[PDB]
């Protein structure tokens, strides 16, 4: 009965348009001319157009606090794209692999990332209809100005009614796909590590998972000194199961993870995020 | 053509550990399926009214604006649920001088300028939203310190009472052209402004509050000296005249928000970013 509307941004509205990225398109900074904010913006065809519509939509739907802020839409005939809020901090792909800009990754903002995806992504499956997202990866957990999560590219999502193949389930080659993408992401943000390392072609990477391997689980990925090693271990090895069925829902997840980040006081996760300026 | 997204219906028994806050009232509690803290602030007439201020806050989403998550529509109960501000209000930070003995220069340039962008939001929408009651109570504090602005209860469309410090004199005998007045904001901004660079509570001198609206009609003011702001504050110049231009008596001569904006933002430029997170560490 309570309904909010999307705004329109008039492209002239977004000042200083300047190039970031390219992918489910291109991701551009701007200001709002108004608003006098940062902002980013995801930019001729019909079914294109579609497409971009059908992504806002989601986002405005799915408004939550761990999920990319949607600000508006671009309409126009000259211009269409997404307005979001703009993420400082880039992704969490950049925070894990960049080790010369970060060093240090401290264990208390380590697990309330984790704990931040577990919550956005819980949100998602909770909606009526529920929403899988179904293409979570490290790249798009965005970070905001103090490292909150973010989870952004809905252009996979699906109503329960390419690039990368590392987070993708077994069978995809379900409303336990997004689980198993869960605990690569857990495995990669406790080693730093980049799943199959070893790996040439990602063909052989799609053999491997076929067969039951997974990224290793040993004391040179996985060193003793982290905190809850034997837990999150147990929660890695249930969300990436080769049986669906066997992987928990993220309630389950949630119920596991909360005594862990009750462990952090709260101080430690603003020295965590300091540490990293 | 339109995208309409939904407020939620949250079923008071999904709402776990239901604790008093404040007095309508303000309780804590955390949602059983969403594993998350929330607050929730909850006759037909009254009714109506709580709907209202929902419909607003979700219509009005923005960065500096408390987000709603949704409401709780129950024969027998009715409410607002938003997420949960750790941190209290801008009041709590700078009355609190024992809790708070420092409250660093950056991070009140911070409030202040986050304030004005919320503010300037809600007068940009179509049609525009005018919060008329903004109060440092009213000014919530996150996590972080970021700001988001609460209680939309006196907020219009322009198409049982507490403080009265914050009101420009104008509004004191209200009427069409009082509700209708796109410079009420500016002036309660100008006093939250002076009240956080000073820490002092407007009118201090001042023992009942009919005296502060004989003098506020007056043309007279929370003090600008040596006292209540010292010399040292960053860009006190600057700040004097942005105080003094938006709690001026003639409605016509106090700013918009956007020029408000436009002379805070090199004020900002001039904080390293660690600054911020320096100032929230020892606020901890
Ligand atoms: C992801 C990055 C870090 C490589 S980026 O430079 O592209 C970057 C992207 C941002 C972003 N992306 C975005 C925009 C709109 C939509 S609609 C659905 N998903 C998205 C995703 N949004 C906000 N801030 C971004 C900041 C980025 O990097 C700047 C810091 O490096
Ligand atoms: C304002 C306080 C600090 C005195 S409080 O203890 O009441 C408090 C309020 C919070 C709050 N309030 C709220 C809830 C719903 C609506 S709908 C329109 N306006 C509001 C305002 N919202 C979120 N968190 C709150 C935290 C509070 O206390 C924190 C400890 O001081």
């Amino acid at each position: 009965a309570i309904c909010s509307a999307l705004p329109t941004i008039p492209y002239h509205k977004l000042a200083d348009l300047r190039y970031l990225s390219r992918g489910s398109g291109t991701v551009s900074s701007a200001r709002h001319a108004d608003w006098r904010v940062q902002v980013a913006v995801k930019h001729l065809l019909d079914s294109e157009r579609k497409d971009v519509l059908r992504e806002a939509e989601i986002l405005h739907k799915a408004r939550f606090s761990y999920i990319l802020p949607i600000l508006g839409i671009c309409n126009e005939p000259e211009f269409l794209g997404i307005v979001t809020e703009y993420m400082p901090n880039g992704s969490l792909n950049e925070l894990l692999h960049r080790k010369t800009e970060y060093p240090d990754v401290a264990w208390p903002l380590r697990f309330r990332i984790l704990h931040e995806i577990a919550l956005g992504v819980n949100y998602l499956h909770n909606m009526t209809p529920p929403l899988l997202h179904h293409d979570l990866k490290t790249q798009n957990i965005l970070l905001d100005n103090e490292f909150h999560v973010k989870i952004a590219d809905f252009g996979l999502s699906k109503w329960r009614m390419g690039g990368t193949i590392i987070y993708m389930p077994p069978e995809n080659y379900s409303i336990k796909h997004d689980i198993y993408s869960y605990a690569v992401i857990t495995w990669e943000v406790l080693s730093r590590k980049q799943p199959f390392e070893d790996v040439t072609n990602p063909l052989q990477i799609m053999y491997s998972v076929s067969q039951g391997h997974r990224p290793v689980i040993n004391e040179e990925s996985l060193p003793y000194d982290i905190p809850h090693r034997a837990r999150m271990i147990s929660l890695i090895e249930s969300g990436w199961a080769q049986n669906p069925d066997e992987r928990p829902s993220f309630l389950k997840c949630l119920i596991e993870l909360e005594p862990v980040l009750r462990t952090f006081e709260e101080i430690t996760f603003l020295e965590a995020v300091i540490q990293l300026k």
